[PDB]
RNA sequence: GUGAAAUACCACCCUGGCGCGGCUGGGGGCCUAACCCUCGGAUGGGGGGACAGCGCUUGGCGGGCAGUUUGACUGGGGCGG
């Protein structure tokens, strides 16, 4: 990776857990990135995709536009924009998706659903943060 | 573009791997100081040595011992039924 990313990770805790509206402004800075940046925000998953019975999918359309499944390794794929809109138009739609996203769990869904959430980009670094608040 | 998946900087993951560290389980070697043996002598020497022995605990072999069980009918009883 670059200097670009070099001074990029440095500023950030993967190591420090990180709430959900701390976590929301830390996105614009980070992307060192010429042009093009849509955002993605990951999560892993507590479900077992060996059983399709345990399967997800569907489309929806965020708050304020453009501006889900998963895999048979069972992770989370969806993008919620462009880069666009400013940090608090982020945090208000970063409570949003997810909450709409949940709705989705079969019940033979083993465990804490959500296991792990990264605040990232298309073009970015990792910070440890919690979908919880 | 004739394979349906796109050959970007990123994440979140799969799979084996190595690396570091965290909680760690298992082996091996040496040491002596507990513990054990020993030494005309010993707050010491020599030998064994964290084994062995002993406590609590686990599962097992276990007539060497112990307590008992080992039915009724029945032309006696058993055998047979
Ligand atoms: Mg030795
Ligand atoms: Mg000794
Ligand atoms: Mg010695
Ligand atoms: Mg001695
Ligand atoms: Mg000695
Ligand atoms: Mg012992
Ligand atoms: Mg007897
Ligand atoms: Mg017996
Ligand atoms: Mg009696
Ligand atoms: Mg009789
Ligand atoms: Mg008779
Ligand atoms: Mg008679
Ligand atoms: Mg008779
Ligand atoms: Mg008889
Ligand atoms: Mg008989």
């Amino acid at each position: 990776h670059g200097k670009r990313y070099r001074a990029l990770l440095e500023k950030v805790d993967p190591n420090k857990i990180y709430t959900i509206d701390e976590a929301a402004h830390l996105v614009k800075e980070l992307a060192t990135a010429k042009f093009d940046e849509t955002v993605e925000v990951h999560a892993k998953l507590g479900i077992d995709p060996r059983r399709s019975d345990q399967n997800v999918r569907g489309t929806v359309s965020l708050p304020h536009g453009l501006g889900f499944r998963n895999d048979k390794t069972g992770a989370i794929h969806a993008p919620v924009g462009k880069a666009s809109f400013p940090p608090e138009k982020l945090a208000d739609n970063i409570r949003a998706f997810i909450r709409a996203l949940e709705a989705h769990k079969p019940e033979g869904a083993k465990g804490t659903f959500l296991r792990s959430v990264y605040v990232t980009t298309t073009m970015g670094p990792s910070v440890r943060i919690n979908p919880h608040s």
